[PDB]
């Protein structure tokens, strides 16, 4: 194949670019190379980049800016809701040839792949130790070598659950439509909120043991007859049909039990579909995640509470990327 | 020496009688209507007959608790309204204990003739909605999914025999308290009347909404819900929608996801009768409609939602049955 490597994927709202810089071999790769921020929106990411890589040896980069300057980019292999809306711009001013591929695909593809040669001699995949505890809370590295097999846990508007078995093959196992658009959803009529980076600001700063209706409340402490510690949430929104009790509450509160709502369920669901697949590496993606770490640490909780501290969720460095690094693949075939 | 049993729950009250056949008082006030004071029913459609427990008859009758204080001065017990009226009086039983006694008797003894289970066929479609009898003969093993504030599911191996497998804290609770904040109602029964008139394709985005149809890669129908709320970070598409829609989105994401819950706990735990019960099936038949929708599409048409016929009254009943003991 033929320089100027590069994989996109352009979403209706954020694009994705990787790009393959050789090594040791062009206006181009000068401007990438001595720039660390493009067109004064443009960003790239040099803490992601991948150093040493041989695919020849090079280094991979990670860049990202959103789709509105995507026709300065056209005046300067695809995938992304995006991509056809500007196939036409493509075409138009610069030249096209944009080949179409599949989402789903580009993912699975990107995310094995950065996996495989792994991040700078440090593991792509991590999870959360204390997840819940602001002091004690830790992320730490797991060496996911043989990702094979493994359930993905893809959470975008809604949420799709597929088990990983090879390269090629993956199904969907199961799903839920509680997912991050729900979230956002509720927290628009909840909150009066607009966008997703408002609403998970506020869940980071709110308290839903106001809104949520604990154990503790109903029998005063643990219910070992259940094995319910009194922590647990025993109705969620449980204590909003209180006047007395919604008048202590905050619009941060209401987001953050929205936000504890999901992601208790997706851990529940996650965990029993490990259960009945027989899978214990459960791998959680999706833009749900890549704005605020919050979500990823009430995940993290979720699934230690639904599996008795037998699961860990799972989550990866180059999130938000892998749709971009499928494409860029897809060059080699 | 009387035989009755009481099941004080906060609000409503459930109390069964069994009339014997062949303190007199009681068997005249009784019989002799079907209501009582102001707001008090005696559900005679549920009224067991030639049941042997001698041989008589088992009674069914439901009242508000405040006028616990009408009935007691007119004058075994479970709910979590009890020890309140324990100084006016009482032996309290536990509720979940008589829940599941009185379940597993109800079902064992029939309803004159007929199945106490039943289930629904094509559950949504008005038109063709079928009510349809099943035998439990040997409930054990048995999944029971109790619907409460939250949720809770229990399997049942014998009447001795019981655990708690999970269970979601998306209940009852939940239902009523996001329709309290986003459409301003106060009562259970008011969320309920109003979801029932309500559309939830205009809040939640829907599989074909994103894919034009069906999607054949995923076997998702286009009629599937793809995100619950979907459409609500949108202001235009929420300049459509109404309370009652709300309420009723609200409603549909709860029931799905009971479903999905109680679908994959069979899967692991191998049991494929699944009963549904608890105050959440407390008015119409819309939850009970929606759960049965679930189920079915959740198990890809391989399980069934069941039902019982006297649900609501499982505790009174266990509650009597203590008094044999
Ligand atoms: C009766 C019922 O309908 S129960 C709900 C059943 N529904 C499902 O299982 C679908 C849940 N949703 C999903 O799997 C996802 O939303 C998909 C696969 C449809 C779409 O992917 P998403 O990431 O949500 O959409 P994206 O954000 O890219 O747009
Ligand atoms: C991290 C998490 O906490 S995930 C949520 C985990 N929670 C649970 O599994 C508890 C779910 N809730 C339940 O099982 C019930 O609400 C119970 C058993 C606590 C109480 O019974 P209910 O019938 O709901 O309460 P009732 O209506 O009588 O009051």
């Amino acid at each position: 194949p033929p320089f100027p490597w590069f994989g996109m994927d352009i979403g209706g709202t954020l694009v994705k670019l990787v790009y393959f810089e050789p090594k040791d071999i062009k206006s181009i790769r000068k401007y990438l190379t001595s720039n660390t921020a493009y067109g004064k929106t443009g960003i790239r990411d040099v803490h992601l980049e991948l150093k040493n890589l041989t695919m020849r040896k090079g280094n991979l980069h990670f860049i990202r800016f959103p789709s509105c300057a995507m026709h300065r980019f056209i005046q300067m292999c695809a995938t992304g809701g995006g991509a056809f809306k500007f196939e036409e711009d493509f075409r138009m001013i610069a030249d096209l040839q944009l080949h179409k591929l599949d989402e789903l695909d580009c993912l699975i593809q990107g995310l094995l792949y950065v996996d495989s040669v792994g991040f700078n001699g440090k593991p792509e995949c991590y999870y959360f130790e204390n997840p819940t505890n602001p002091e004690l809370c830790q992320k730490k590295p797991y060496c996911l070598d043989n990702p094979y097999p493994m359930l993905l846990v893809n959470m975008g508007s809604g949420v799709s659950i597929l088990a990983v078995y090879s390269k090629d093959n993956y199904k969907r196992v199961t799903g839920t439509s509680l997912g991050g658009g729900t979230f956002l959803g509720l927290c628009c009529l909840l909150t009066g909120c607009e966008t997703f980076e408002e609403a998970l600001e506020m869940a980071a700063k709110g308290d839903s043991t106001n809104v949520d209706k604990l154990v503790k409340d109903i029998y005063g402490g643990d219910y070992e007859r259940f094995g319910l510690q009194g922590s647990a949430v025993a109705s969620s929104f449980g204590n909003m049909m209180s006047k007395e009790k919604r008048d202590s509450i905050s619009k941060e509160d209401l987001a953050r039990a929205t936000l504890v709502t999901i992601t208790n369920n997706i851990g529940s669901i996650a965990r029993m579909c490990a259960l009945n697949e027989n899978i214990d590496r459960v791998v959680f993606v999706g833009n749900f995640l890549r704005i605020n770490m919050v979500s990823m640490k009430l995940l993290a909780y979720a699934m230690d509470f639904w599996s008795k501290g037998q699961l860990k969720a799972l989550f990866l460095e180059h999130e938000g990327y892998f749709g971009a690094v499928g494409a860029l693949l897809e060059l080699f075939k």
